């Protein structure tokens, strides 16, 4: 034989371990309208009428909202836009209320409630009404049979959604 | 009622969604001595002798590295070093072995392969001996009963090694 | 060389390998007792305490519900019992209410809403009161810090509650 | 108000809650044609060439084993075998030697490492030839882009083979 000594500089005693991390993907939307009518005598939604541009969605990567409109996603060719339709809102005080309504993505329909936290009804800058407000609640993949071809392992099930509002009066 | 237009600069509509992302931690370990005996005129390896302080891991994160050296993982105050211990060389070809010899983690050993790989033995730049080689291969968390409150779907039963050397000769 | 020709019967063709499953790990609890304070002319709840012996938990599995009372989980031995107590009753309708109380895991307390859906207000086989109504709700148990150890990709971090209730009038 | 008790048979304090759990699938193929030229007096093999057909794969599940033919794994359809072709075979010594060969997996092919393990070279019943032998690898999915919709998360890279052979002598 022969005896060596390493070279410090020139060797690497290195490893490999693969892990898991979790991780929220979070989104929103640019291009949307909506219908709204609100009667702050009552604290009572009359009308909630949303329709988003899948277009637009936004969760900061160029390539992945791009990956959001394919078949496997939101099929944005075939299903353009999806649409929140507010069927009854159940106040529950003046700040606080469930809303229940039809939501649709990519041409399938569920109802849906989101909890409405009215943050502010005021009259404005020129004595015109203003008012904030939020829309929360969750929504399961499954129930739209959304992204079917994605595991519930590899994608949570579990859609969070938080409207925050605000909204000024008409003409 | 009344109705609200909403104003767009301050409404957002937005969602939150979990998914998982598989991801390689790869480390090495700056502080580690080797005993090196290799023939170079029959290409075998007679001796390999590693122990590597457990205190110099480096896997591109402070905090990780601290947690490394914790009792749910190496438990560096009680087992401060990793030691290798080559039992057996089994030369393929004079590129190529099989090494098997022991490993112990936190004071448990078992018997492992490394697959050789001698990438040339020269006569340096002074007219003295250098050499090359590679030594790879798999290990399993479970085998050394490693980080054991840890779940193999969080981080893999799998640890890879790659040992890369160059080695110089003697005095 | 020969020439060999495989027997069929003994020789196995064989591969491995991993792949992970998403399950509802579903449980009760054998030992509680309630106190129930309803008023059926106007369908609110007035006051409602839950006290749940941790001991009786029952997941279908004699192994699992032993490890549950275990450090990583709820320290049965410190703690043995989790606490519900209602704060706040807002009423929905005659059918539905958002409840509000402080529920307590292991010695931590956090605040949480259940949804009542209250299922019936009868006058029974003898002429005595009967209620039957559900509590829902998720919890997260991140906000409790629950099994901390365990992470949010093994177990879910959200659990949900189904409180079935049958209830008799008092003495 | 007026109070209530429970009725414990009627009421039920239960929860939900998600995990995942890691398992093995292990699989054989029912039908499989090989040709095996070994050589006792050296103890290596100079061919082994085998074809599996895919339709009889058996993973002790009908309705896998369908869904295993389908285009997201498989495509029995377009590709009815998967074939295994020797390029070499590198004894180690008379009961151990690596192979490295031809894998082809719904037509896309990477050579491979087997470990050949050679068990028991006699000259059976008859006083004609038998041979027992294991070959043993392990394969990456990524590599032959298997399964390439389902992620490396849900369904392990890493595919484990191993071939059990007992094998007679010719005519």
């Amino acid at each position: 034989m022969k005896e060596y000594t390493l070279d410090k500089a020139h060797t690497d005693v290195c490893f490999k371990i693969k892990h898991l991390q979790i991780s929220n993907v979070k989104g929103n939307f640019k291009d949307y309208s909506a219908v709204i009518d609100f009667d702050p005598a009552s604290a009572e939604f009359k009308k909630l009428d949303v329709t988003i541009k899948i277009a637009s969605v936004n969760t900061e990567n160029q390539t992945r909202d791009n990956h959001l409109q394919q078949d496997d996603f939101f099929k944005a060719k075939k299903y353009p836009d999806m649409t929140f339709t507010m069927k009854k809102y159940e106040k529950i005080d003046n700040e606080k209320g469930k809303m229940t309504g039809t939501l649709t993505i990519a041409g399938v329909s569920k109802d849906i409630v989101l909890d409405a936290e009215i943050g502010g009804v005021a009259k404005g800058k020129d004595g015109k009404e203003k008012i904030g407000f939020s829309l929360n609640g969750k929504i399961k993949r499954s129930d739209f049979k959304f992204a079917t071809s994605t595991s519930t392992i590899t994608l949570s099930d579990d859609i969070n959604l938080n409207i925050e509002v605000e909204a000024n009066e008409k003409e």
